[PDB]
């Protein structure tokens, strides 16, 4: 779910934000 854009500065499920 959560924790995959911490490595983008995104932080989490969006579809681009
Ligand atoms: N939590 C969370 C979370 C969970 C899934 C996500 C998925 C789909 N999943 C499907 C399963 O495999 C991995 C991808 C896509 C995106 C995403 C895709 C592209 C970008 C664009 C714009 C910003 C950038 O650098 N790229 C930003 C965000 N963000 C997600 C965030």
């Amino acid at each position: 779910l959560w924790q995959r854009r911490q490595r983008r500065g995104e932080e989490r499920k969006a579809p681009e934000n």
